[PDB]
Order: C-alpha cells, then sequence, then structure tokens
C-alpha cells in the first residue's frame, strides 16, 4: 500500500525451447545458469508430449522467495492432469491429495468449514514438486528428463528450509538427491494413501515440534484454508 | 502448443520462421510481403533481409508491454529492436540511463530490452533504407498495421517512443488498449519525462492486475 510494484527481486533467463523465458525470484540465482544448461539439453524430449502442467507453468514456483521459507512440503511430481504449476494446488478442490491434506489440517486445528486448501499461501511453507512435469496421465513419466534439474533445485531449497517433508515413501525411493548438508527430513506417506489417517495427521504435527527445536517459528497450517 | 512454424515467401529472405503465437497473421503477411518485397530489397537495408522478421520468433503469450520505436536503427540494425551489441547507439544508451536513474543500477556495460520478462521491443516498420530513417514506411504500411494490431491483443500496455515519429501512423486497432506516446529516447533535455514514462508503465500494469516489469533485467554486466 503506497509503493508501486516494480519487480526488483525478479530476474529472468532465456532458454532455447518453450517456455523460452524463465522468470525467477533472486533467491534462486545461484542455480539458474546450471538449470538453463540442463533444460536446454532435455527440453526437446519433454515437450514432445502433452504435460501436466503446461510448459508455460513448468517453472512458476521459482517466483517464490526462499529466504522466508522454513518448511518445504514435497511431492514427487505434478498431478497427472490439471497441474497448475503450483504444487498440490487444485483450484476447484477435486484432487485427492490436497483434499486429504486439508482433512489432516482440519483434524489438527479444529477448522470444520472450508471450501478449499492451498499449501502455497502459508507463511514459511514452500510446496514443491520434485519433478516439474509429467506426461499427461502418467505419474513419474518425466523422471529421466528432470533428474539433474530436480537434484539441483531440491539441494538449493534445503539450504534455506529447516524441515523437508517428503510425501510418498515409494515415490521418493532412489531419487539420489545429493544434499550438501544433512537437513531435518521427514519421509511420510503419500497423501492419498489408504488407512494411515493417524500417521498422516501426526506427520504435519511434528513439523512444528521440529521447528521449535531449531528455534524457528511454527507454521500456522490453518492459513492454507480457502473460505 | 508453443513452438516454431515456418512460411515461404517469393523473395529474400525466402523463409520466415515464427513463433506460433503469430500464426493468425502469417498468411496475410506473406501476401503483403510478396506484393512489396521487390521494391523493398532494391536498397541496402537495416537490418539485412535475413533479419527482417527474426523478432517474430518471440512468443506473445508472455508479453504484457510493447516498447515500440518507429523503425530500425539507420545502421547496424540486428533485427532485434533497440538492440546494439557493442552498446554504441544513442537510443539504447539513453534508455539504459533512464533505467539506471529509475532503479539505481550504477555499473553496467550494456542494455537490451529483448531480455526482459514481459517486454517485447518492437520496430513499427521492420526495415529502413540504409542511412535514412523512415525510408520504408510506404512498403511496410499494411504489414506494420497488421503486426501491431496483433501485438496489442496480447500486451496490456503499448509504449511508443517519438511523438513526431508516430504522428499519422493510422495503425487503428480492433480494440483500444492502454497506450502511451512518449518522447524519442535521443530527445534533448527531457530526462524527467523520459525517466517517468518508464516508471508509470508499472503503475498501469498494476491497474490491469498484471505483474510489473523489472526494467533492471535489461542490464548487461
Amino acid at each position: 500500500s503506497g509503493l508501486v510494484p516494480r519487480g526488483s527481486h525478479m530476474n529472468s533467463v532465456t532458454v532455447s525451447h518453450a517456455p523460452y523465458t524463465i522468470t525467477y525470484h533472486n533467491d534462486w540465482e545461484p542455480v539458474m545458469s546450471q538449470l538453463v544448461e540442463f533444460y536446454n539439453e532435455v527440453a526437446s524430449w519433454l515437450l514432445r508430449d502433452e504435460t501436466s502442467p503446461i510448459p508455460d507453468k513448468f517453472f512458476i514456483q521459482l517466483k517464490q522467495p526462499l529466504r522466508n521459507k522454513r518448511v518445504c512440503v514435497c511431492g514427487i511430481d505434478p498431478y497427472p492432469k490439471d497441474g497448475t504449476g503450483v504444487p498440490f494446488e487444485s483450484p476447484n478442490f477435486t484432487k485427492k491429495s490436497i483434499k486429504e491434506i486439508a482433512s489432516s489440517i482440519s483434524r489438527l486445528t479444529g477448522v470444520i468449514d472450508y471450501k478449499g486448501y492451498n499449501l502455497n499461501i502459508i507463511d514459511g511453507v514452500i510446496p514443491w514438486n520434485y519433478y516439474l512435469s509429467c506426461k499427461l496421465g502418467e505419474t513419474k513419466s518425466h523422471a529421466i528428463y528432470w533428474d539433474k534439474i530436480s537434484k539441483l533445485l531440491l539441494q538449493h531449497i534445503t539450504k534455506h528450509v529447516s524441515v523437508l517433508y517428503c510425501l510418498g515413501k515409494t515415490d521418493f525411493s532412489n531419487i539420489r538427491a545429493k544434499l550438501e548438508s544433512p537437513v531435518t527430513t521427514i519421509v511420510g506417506y503419500h497423501p492419498a494413501a489408504r488407512d494411515r489417517q493417524f500417521e498422516k495427521d501426526r506427520s504435519f504435527e511434528i513439523i512444528n515440534v521440529l521447528l521449535e527445536l531449531d528455534n524457528k517459528a511454527p507454521i500456522n497450517w490453518a492459513q492454507g484454508f480457502i473460505y
């Protein structure tokens, strides 16, 4: 209020294929020249098929600052269909993962009435997709293309966040992301997994415990609720 | 989709590669260019014919501001509007100075409007006879209207540099769009209006609920 936005923290790079221009918050600058090289190597293979999300939305999460992030909530790749470029986001609130996440937070907070939930509007949380695209309707089908980019980006995230929360024990097998320093990590169940309500609920609960051990402020998960 | 297409024309450069966002005007452009090309290629041009249309390789879907000068540099035009690889041309140095004064960037070696997210720099006429500004208005006439009309369907703000340069252009758009006609970058003693004309583009974008331009993305260090 009073200051006119001028995007002073937003940089951009050119790449050889769609989306041709990647814009990104300054906090990502240390990895972008490597990302450009990797993406130019592989973009041809990626763009052959219809993807979730569309190529113009591959990189929009890089607009998010990292210096104000203390939790990363990470799934393996986008929704097989209707990915928006924002991890876990479902505008019409139909995808099973974000509905299950909302139910968990509802049980943890006591919030009963809501119409949606979005991990991307929570102070201190960056929601993340390890792989930034999938072939339309086929989960993890673009693992081989994103491989080195995914390691690069996750490694950069874990230099900023205090807690990394991975969703899907099977999904995150063998990713080999070489982190530079060990970071507090929880590998929990997939949000759409069956019969593990208690452990899904409790996985979110422990994150704030872990943050306080690190002398970091808790997450207010209720900020994600859409009314 | 988002990819490159191609069309053939009867004269040099014989083939025009373009981003698919331009597809709706390409058959009309071919017809128009074949009509005029012979008269056009008689003279040495800026840029060379192989670079007439390379700016059509830009997407429009990710563009919200068009910065538009009337035609290419009298000499050394690259096909990228305003671009000067050795940073010698007056207009881009003046633009760079404005942006330097707006943003506070002190040290830089160059500036390019073509590397800024959301900006498509543009030349109304895509060529001039070598050494003579506006020499090819007659040839580009209908094409220039066709392309600018198409650009303003995508961008939210159109910024034309040169009040006299753009007098009687008559390019008449299908639907009005937010436009600003400022002074030529090399104009004398109008630093405050030149600096301010860039500043208010972000104000206008905010009104349209569009993301601001970071003009500092143009600097080359």
